[PDB]
């Protein structure tokens, strides 16, 4: 019932500012969308765009912005009705996952307790490219769902609701009255501070939520006490500024930028949260250490640290010790965020080291003892209140907020270390094989000897890779993460930064994780870890700790979907192994992104499927571009996410799934060689598909969306090979044909079962009883649900060339054979069977997706040939009458009038329908 | 059930913290109480005070304290009861009056809306010293008010439940184990922020949410219009660094810190909306005269106004207009509160008079331009918004947020013309007789030469009268409201004001009020106004408004509380038709109260009260000290407030009370006469009463709560009739003998059945029928219910003289003798019959308070006798075994060691207990 509320409160305000007009005209095209829809006739979609064709360029706009923003208050209608069926229940939370391996599992509260003190959860939010949404709009947004939850209140007023309403109204108005679209890509600064709202927002007091409430369920199975403040149950890092592979615009001024903002924004939470601890804590009972220290700082009045909030300093009563502890703390607070904007403003502060807050145990030490004075004094009740949480946000959050990770091309390194010695006159290090890298890598970082001599000649290129070192080496080690290598082919690729960074002088070097991003790279993978793992140098350097990243962006583009799963699988599996012989602690960092075939789906699900004892109370995952905002959008989300995170994390370490059958084994081996060949059969051994690609699709118009900073091509010469995962995923999202997502998996169960009608039986057993096998199963029947291939069959008739149409023909004959075999493994007749609501909430979706799918692909073709003309209809807007002041929102546009502007929103529309960008 | 809740949980913590002795001890206190309470063993009490005197000094603070936080939960929990029935009655107010205006009373909607267009109620914050409560612990009762909301919410789960309790749990041990004494007497300025915090807090966000309520109750009628945003349907005034009267620590200095330190508030507020505001309004839709200056702004970079904010004008898009006009008003807003900061911590600024906010109008220039232009695109839904609720705040703010009232003595004036005419050898002005001194003011009124010497000889005092003026000629004159002055008597006082004001430089004046305190002068206010009229200066000078304030405090202390509130009656009656003969807008400020002896009562009713077309629209009152809190404390109590505000003043103009029948109005002339003379045969013409009194009610003791910067005397000589109408009231509060407010009522009732016994069917005939009449009876039951004889007969043991003692038990033969005549007229048999939840209260109440009478009476005689002989307790706190770090928190108090600190929380207390300080 709540998308009828906003749909048709949506459609009066359409009519009222444009006329009755073009609301029939939006109603109608719902409709002749819906005959498709209902029946499948496929004449409706030609009919359509007959109608699209022929609109003003302001009505055009118009219609395309309309059906954007009620696809958008579908989805908020959704979200709310997700939320509240959610709560009406009183997948699992972390108080029910507590009571399971207790009751169920068998283990003990102080195992379970145990297992929590070592668990530490590090998400890692990063500025991929993926979200068109203007931020203007986002708060919106929540506004919207907030009017509309309240509004759908149990007990409230006529008048309370009445007003609600006249909220509800013009919030989707101002939402509707936006340009929707962003004018100018954001430089990474801006990634990184739009990102950071969320950290503000909801992490920052979602944080000790979660936390507190991990303390009531430890209480509900037995144990008496709460999770020790210094535990980091959970942890932020990011890679908005950090990550620069494949965007030369994140130079190394811009990571100084991030890393001091950053330091920021936190002494600005903290002072914050400083202040109204100090109204609160106005206790007069202290222990000895505290009020000997608050007598000192009394009489100095601060021991002269500030001079500002010298007012507040005069005028603090004695008998009141714990304010002037926190006095003294926010002082010292408002000169490290001080010492922060100098040091971004000029690079120097007036304002000293000892003025301010330097390392995480200065800012501590008084913070704790606070907490053991109060505990001394029997308050340990009001102790564990404010004081509590904040204890634990310094924990999770530090000085810095957020760490960051910093990540490069793999083969940049080796071009600074080429120019190295190929400038002292060694040879060259490109040519070397390498074994012979490694050897002469392992003499120079053993040696004493400086190597990188000051009048080396750099490229542009050879500069930002030591200009970052450079900044690495001079900026505060606890505001950084591990150092990733994007590429990560061998353990050169390792040690040629261990020695890089070395040589560039950064004091105390950042630990030197490998990206296993490709095919190859991730079977070799544990070969290339174990090699580390036994030279004494480097095992010295890691001390018992190292962290491997594997990316699942990258992996499924190499292979297909299934062969990347599967191969990401036995690599961490393995990768364990290694580990566990060195008895080296393995954390898994994990480049999952929203969409399914980059690692998406279900947190607890995307946990479950991977290999037993390869967690263990340790892994990093990514939270990418709009998975931020889905994640960490409201207060309740930021709660459950972290749930999620948690209670799976738990329960996979000691209650681990079970490991595969070694039947299982062999034929995820064998299918997986069968699904890569024939998904490399149509995107690498085929002439013609990158020009059926760039065709069929909207990939060329990925970066009219202006979303990120990062030019989403790695170098114009060439192909689809250099074509970067996310605009990838993004084209055939946006078709709604899903290639890369199911291609080879067809192939795969065809061949298992026509090698042994016995197989059929085993793959079965598969989907029956292996977490793995059934989630990666049960992800590909959510996208073929949001398939249609008579959709992919309009792009194709309408752009594609006469000779690669029967090319594309018989792709779409190996999407429906793969459905077809894929529901019969899983047991199951129809799509969406055995999940209601998700299937419901594709029924009104749909219309609309369609109804964009055809604008788009008419516009597309509108815009590429000149020669298809269509005769121009009537103004439908009371608005734009005669001769357009909105068409004007594009200054200067490649494309003839509001073309560009249709096509921008059909895309963002579209990926609003789908719930995913790319 | 909401108490039981609170108090047991108290109990659990005082038991945790100091031993079960001490728990059972504080609850056998209790039942001792209990038992006098049901049954009036006057053996109990002193029963009870053999225990309490033998007390530790430690256990007796923590008994107090005890008996204190629990009456005060017990208080809050009254609070969270009353709300949630308020809520419950909706599942009068304001859209109730607006209906029953034109159903019953048959107003034409339009008329309805008319009225209230022109209506205004200027509620008036003071500094009163009524609040003993230090604001840290206030802020800990909102908390306590929350979590027991919360806690007993419909949909709530188990774990939710669990954690609201522990919120619950320490939040009351933190307000338990603070210091409730304040150590220091408030500076003006730290009462004036104290006062300001509710403004923040309640009041800020709270004026538009009610305003929009009014819109909705129009709408509910038929009005389809909102309340034009220029009206300012209700206002806020300040006499927090205004208010002079016999408080010389409120300098012309302090006055100029509270003026800068109000516009500095005031900006601080309208930016924190106005970057909100930025935010949203992120349409592009503009009319022609906002496009044009908005590129003037844009192009220029801002205009040249800051510097600061200099990142986010490089950051302004184009088309994003609106931000850009509100960008310019954000950065000229961040200069006017710095230009005050500058103009407080030092003479004068940097920043200009142009570079920053000086006229409401210029402020309200460019908001009103965003208005109109979002309605000339047709977004006045949107325009209705977030804009519409802070241009109502800049019509009900204005840029120093409230006004300052300054208000001094009325001989104070005649001491600084004395001075001059004596100076000039003119002559002695003060020796003049009344109409000579206005025949030479009004001389000088209509010359044009000088009179005030510079080298005019001048007293303390004088330079205190004059250099406040002073102050007020430089501050710019949309800081103050009126002038106001005390002990006001003849139109001289008026004259001499208005002279001085001139003479001492002030070049806009502010308009004259007099405040009629007393009876003699409240006789005399009408001629005194017809006087003031009808001089064709003084005619010219007011142009149509006059405001005169009249006095409830210092009424009832000169003529007794019957005798006060009736001459109060007909005072504004004959003002009104005076002012209305002259075609004069009466305006009447009326100072109230928290007290029933102050004009204290439920608003609409006193409202009710008051005289027919005596209001129409315009109307001040006094919301003193601790009524602040009882009022603006919390959201939805603020809300409330403006409700029976804005709704009874509506109703009374459109819809008056009756007149009074000839036959009452001559019984009240009569009976006024009688009540008059019985209350001054009491306090007045009784050479021992100020022996009596000083002796059985903790009066003296009043100064050591350290509640206000004002000095509870008007220095020492003059014996009762300079003792301030607050610590007078309070003394009989605390002994529950509430003298002045019932001493005279029962004479004067007497008097009238016994010169005519038809009199009785009379006085009912008025009770049931006039609302003055019944108001008054009414609150008088209220002041009785909250009465009891037998405590004020235990203090008059304790420590009255032995020939003072009859005299002490003829008054309550008094006592009996009024509440008894008092509930034959009001046709009940028992006291609070009508009322049953008021009644409740009181039975779980008083036990506590019968405990601290107890307890305050033998506290107050170790004091005063040092002879008196009490066997000393074993330790009852675990926490202080052998010989006390709580009692050093009195650093060296006048009396024995812990019975200062006893003798405040008794007071404190009880306080809590009557729900009134004084």
């Amino acid at each position: 019932e709540y998308d009828a509320l906003l749909v048709d409160r949506f459609l009066n305000i359409l009519q009222d500012l444009h006329g009755p007009s073009l609301r029939e005209f939006v109603q109608e095209c719902y409709e002749v969308s819906a005959d498709y829809e209902g029946k499948g006739d496929t004449t409706k979609l030609g009919e359509l765009g007959a109608k699209l064709t022929g609109l003003a360029p302001a009505d055009a706009i118009l219609v395309a912005s309309s059906i954007l923003h009620m696809l958008n208050l579908a989805n908020l209608a959704e979200e709310v009705q997700i939320a509240h069926r959610r709560r009406n229940s009183k997948e699992s939370d972390i108080e029910e996952t507590l009571k399971r391996l207790v009751s169920e599992v068998g283990k003990s509260p102080e195992e379970v307790f145990e297992a929590l003190k070592n668990q530490t959860v590090d998400l890692v939010f990063t500025a991929h490219p993926t979200q068109s949404a203007r931020r203007s709009l986002l708060q919106k947004n929540a506004r919207i769902r907030n009017c509309l939850t309240q509004l759908n209140a149990k007990d409230i007023t006529d008048d309370d609701k009445q007003e609600l309403d006249e909220a509800l109204q013009r919030e989707i108005q101002a939402a509707f009255r936006t340009d929707e679209i962003r004018r100018a890509q954001p430089t990474p600064q801006d990634e990184m501070r739009y990102g950071m709202s969320y950290i503000h927002e909801t992490v920052w007091k979602g944080v000790p939520k979660f936390l507190r409430r991990v303390d009531t369920a430890l209480k509900n199975i037995g144990i008496n006490e709460r999770l020790p403040y210094n535990v980091s149950l959970i942890r932020f890092s990011s890679w908005m500024g950090g990550d620069r592979d494949g965007n030369p615009r994140v130079t190394p001024e811009v990571t100084r930028d991030v890393c001091l903002l950053a330091r920021m924004m936190a002494a600005n939470l903290y002072i914050d949260q400083i202040e109204e601890l100090m109204f609160e804590l106005s206790m007069w009972r202290c222990n000895d250490e505290l009020r000997v220290r608050a007598e000192e700082l009394h009489s100095s009045s601060g021991s002269k640290v500030t001079k500002y909030y010298i007012e507040f300093w005069k005028q603090i009563p004695p008998n009141e010790p714990y304010r002037v502890i926190l006095g003294h703390v926010r002082d010292k607070l408002y000169n490290t965020r001080e010492r922060a904007r100098h040091l971004l403003a000029s690079g120097v502060s007036e304002i000293s080291a000892e003025s301010s807050f330097t390392s995480i145990e200065e800012f501590l030490e008084p913070l704790e003892l606070c907490y053991k004075s109060l505990c001394d004094c029997g308050d340990k009740a009001i102790a564990d209140g404010s004081l509590l949480d904040l204890l634990r946000q310094v924990f999770t959050f530090g000085l810095s907020l957020v760490k960051l990770d910093i990540r490069q091309e793999s083969e940049r390194h080796t071009d600074v270390i080429d120019a190295i010695t190929t400038h002292l006159g060694i040879g060259s290090y490109r040519e070397w094989s390498e074994d012979k890298r490694q050897e002469w890598l392992l003499s120079e970082l053993r040696g004493k000897r400086p190597l990188l001599p000051p009048d080396l000649p750099q490229t542009e290129e050879i500069a930002d890779v030591i200009g970052a070192f450079h900044v690495l080496a001079e900026l505060p080690p606890d505001s950084f993460g591990p150092y990733i290598i994007s590429m990560a082919t061998a353990p050169s690729d390792v040690l040629a930064v261990e020695l890089l960074q070395r040589e560039c002088g950064v004091r105390q070097p950042l630990p030197v994780v490998p990206l296993f991003e490709r095919l190859a790279d991730l079977q070799s993978a544990p070969a290339s870890v174990e090699r580390l793992f036994s030279v004494d140098w480097y095992m010295d350097r890691i001390k018992g700790k190292q962290q491997v990243m594997v990316g699942y962006s990258d992996s499924g583009k190499d292979a297909g979907r299934l062969s990347a799963a599967w191969q990401l699988y036995r690599a961490q599996e393995e990768m364990a192994q290694v580990a566990k012989r060195y008895g080296v602690k393995l954390t898994l960092f994990h480049g999952r992104g929203g969409t399914v075939g980059r690692g998406g789906g279900p947190t607890h699900l995307a946990i479950l499927s991977q290999p037993p004892d390869t967690i263990n109370g340790s892994i990093r995952v990514t939270v990418q571009g709009e998975v931020i905002e889905f994640c960490f959008g409201e207060e309740h989300l930021c709660f459950q996410t972290l749930q999620r995170f948690t209670a799976a994390t738990l329960e996979h370490g000691m209650h681990p799934p079970v490991s595969p059958k070694p039947e299982w084994r062999k034929l995820m081996d064998e299918m997986a060689v069968v699904a890569t060949e024939e998904y490399r059969s149509v995107v690498v051994k085929e002439a013609r598909f990158v020009e059926y690609f760039r065709s069929a699709t909207p990939e060329t118009e990925y970066g009219r969306m202006n979303i990120g900073s990062r030019p989403a091509k790695r170098r114009p010469g060439g192909g689809i090979t250099t074509l970067r995962a996310i605009p990838w995923i993004f084209s055939w999202t946006q078709t709604r044909f899903h290639l890369p997502v199911w291609l080879g998996v067809g192939a795969a169960f065809k061949f298992a079962i026509d090698k042994d009608v016995r197989n059929f039986q085993v793959l079965k057993e598969m989907y029956n009883e292996w977490p793995f096998f059934r989630v990666t199963l049960d992800l590909l029947e959510m996208v073929f649900a949001k398939g249609d291939p008579g959709i992919a069959g309009l792009y194709d008739e309408l752009l594609v060339a006469e000779e690669l149409k029967p090319f594309g023909k018989q792709l779409r004959d190996k999407y429906v054979e793969t459905q077809q075999l894929l529901l019969q493994i899983a047991g199951h007749k129809d799509i969406l069977e055995g999940d209601p609501f998700l299937k419901q909430g594709l029924v009104l979706r749909n219309p609309y997706i369609t109804t964009l799918n055809v604008f788009q692909a008419y516009t597309l073709k509108r815009i590429r040939d000149p020669n298809f003309k269509v005769t121009p209809q009537p103004p439908l807007s009371k608005e734009f009458a005669d001769e357009a002041g909105l068409v004007k929102l594009n200054p200067a546009s490649e494309y003839p009038p509001g073309l560009e502007d249709t096509l921008i929103l059909t895309m963002k529309g579209i990926a609003a329908g789908m719930q995913n960008t790319g």
